[PDB]
């Protein structure tokens, strides 16, 4: 199936090639920029949305579903892209944002308008409690309440996100329906697949029941906020009803789930999806539960990554299938969270590259990664992210949960806009992403870092990516075979081994500064190796002395 075999490009649109000089990123400018994606070699493209929307969560609170954003082009921009993304033999994967929509949207301005407009029951409503007070104590995912009060109809409706992102009613069948009709209008111009965009939370608990009180904390972010009744159900109708009747891919991003969940929505048998991102390998350096969510950080933890990240590559092993992937819109650059940005850039970029692309599922890459994109010295003020806004105000301002000097830190290592700053062409203005006024500022460091001195350079991380996706589609043991980890317990060296129709790869990567030594284990002492990857210049791999970020993969002979 092509997406097993594929790798995944993501592109954010408002942030890859402004071609128009408005400083926002283009349709068009993605059009310019698709040779240079085919050049690194992945075949598949997912843009994030483009769908009308006032970019309150910069695109995932949709007011149109069958247009675009107008700074983005129109759909005949759109209709190009399709085209030429099929014209170069590669596919294109759009962002489904159908468990809430824009309270712009036509659907939710009718909806709030009266209990007897037609739209009612596309959302979710419910009365105050006795005291005028919230439904029950949930929270919204951009702090506070889930629940905002309209005065004209004495009523609240949820929004698991922004209070602009009110959720859709999935128990009602014409929302269902309507899902299903943008679905086949986007299908039937030749879109390839869906990311689907918080799929685990479209099922409610319509009882909506209080969570336990915690005492710390008002409004709480839980259990029932994914993983509802119906949810399994939907899936399957949605399959039924639309991905079975096509040539598609769909990946579902899945906050929250865990082995057993991914394999109810990838196990093929189940038809439902072929993949999910999970955040399980995102989530090991935050605390379990903190009020400060995400932000009450740890340090990267090598032992941690190993066993989830070895948790998902056997429990999907032989049954439903894997997402590989450090990086998207919403996560910091992983070589500025987790390792070396500085002297040791480009060999902890290769490193881990080489952790993720050596293992079983379909990678992804997004925008930057290639080259080392790093994170952002910009000061708090220059952040844009309703997510730090809101943050901000809950945790440092009222609650008093974090100090100023805590949050700041804890933004520096984790804010979504380090994903979000354009990206890097060459070392001119702006670097080369527009003529004009970028909507964020370009990254500090790009005179360093970008697409032209990656290109000029075969020491570049854009070469190793290059190389490590032609190795996956030369070497179908990368593909298909199965994972061990190796050498479990040491706390500076990724290792392990895939082995497929009797060949053997072997991935040894020094996730530290460090040195480290890799010993391989009894049973593989008389195995030949060649090297088919290596991030440092200078085959006997039973043995292997790393120097700072070495990483090798092997192939058997
Ligand atoms: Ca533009």
């Amino acid at each position: 199936e092509w997406w097993k075999e594929a790798v995944v490009y993501q592109i954010y649109p408002r942030s890859f090639y402004d071609a128009n000089g408005d400083g926002f990123g283009d349709l068009q400018g993605v059009i310019q920029k698709l040779d240079y994606i085919k050049n690194l070699g992945a075949d598949v493209i997912w843009l994030s949305p483009v769908f009308d929307s006032p970019q309150d969560d910069n695109g995932y609170d949709i007011s149109d579903y069958k247009n675009m954003y107008e700074k983005f082009g129109t759909n005949e921009d759109m209709f190009q892209l399709i085209d030429e993304v099929h014209k170069r033999g590669m596919k294109i994967v759009m962002d489904l944002v159908v468990n809430h929509t824009s309270d712009e949207h036509a659907w939710f301005a009718e909806s709030r308008k009266s209990k007897d407009n037609p739209y009612r029951d596309y959302y979710l409503w419910k009365d105050p409690k006795p005291d005028g007070s919230e439904p029950n104590n949930w929270g919204s995912i951009f702090s506070g309440s889930a629940w905002t009060y309209d005065e004209g109809t004495g009523q609240y409706y949820l929004h698991y996100f922004s209070k602009k992102q009110p959720d859709l009613n999935w128990e009602n069948e014409a929302v269902r329906r309507e899902v299903y009709d943008v679905m086949r209008f986007w299908m039937d111009r030749g879109v390839d697949g869906w990311r689907m965009d918080v799929i685990p939370s479209i099922s409610k608990y319509t009882d909506f029941p209080d969570y336990e009180t915690d005492h710390s904390r008002s409004y709480i972010v839980g259990r029932y906020h994914s993983n509802g009744p119906r949810l399994h159900e939907f899936i399957q109708e949605m399959n039924r009803e639309v991905l079975s009747h096509y040539d598609c891919m769909t990946v579902g991003e899945a906050n929250g789930s865990d082995i057993e969940e991914a394999k109810k929505y990838t196990d093929a048998s189940r038809q439902e999806l072929n993949m999910i991102f999970t955040f399980e390998h995102m989530d090991i350096d935050k605390e379990q539960n903190s009020p400060n969510g995400k932000w009450q950080i740890k340090p990267f933890d090598l032992i941690a990554l190993k066993k989830t990240m070895t948790r998902w590559q056997t429990g999907l092993m032989n049954v439903g299938w894997n997402t590989l992937y450090f990086e998207n819109h919403d996560q910091p650059r992983v070589i500025s969270r987790w390792g070396n940005d500085r002297k040791l850039r480009k060999e902890c970029a290769k490193a881990f590259a080489t952790v993720l692309h050596g293992m079983k599922g379909t990678p992804f890459i997004y925008q930057g990664e290639e080259i080392g994109m790093v994170n952002s010295d910009m000061p708090l003020e220059m952040y844009d992210d309703l997510e730090i806004k809101n943050a901000y105000r809950e945790l440092v301002v009222e609650n008093k949960t974090m100090s100023e000097k805590e949050f700041v830190k804890a933004v520096m290592i984790k804010g979504r806009d380090h994903a979000r700053t354009p990206m890097q062409w060459d070392a001119g203005k702006h670097a080369g992403f527009t003529a004009g006024d970028p909507w964020i500022p370009v990254n500090s460091r790009y005179q360093d870092i970008n697409v032209k001195e990656s290109l000029e350079d075969q020491d570049s991380i854009f070469f190793y990516y290059q190389k490590l996706i032609q190795l996956r589609k030369q070497y179908k043991i990368m593909i298909y075979g199965d994972y061990q980890l190796l050498q479990e317990n040491d706390p500076q060296v990724f290792s392990y081994l895939r082995e497929y129709r009797g060949e053997k790869l072997l991935v040894v990567v020094n996730l530290s500064e460090e040195k480290a030594l890799f010993e391989a284990p009894p049973e593989l002492i008389h195995e030949r190796w060649k090297v088919l990857i290596s991030n440092y210049p200078q085959a006997d791999l039973k043995s292997i002395s790393l120097k700072p970020y070495e990483a090798v993969m092997g192939i058997s002979i």
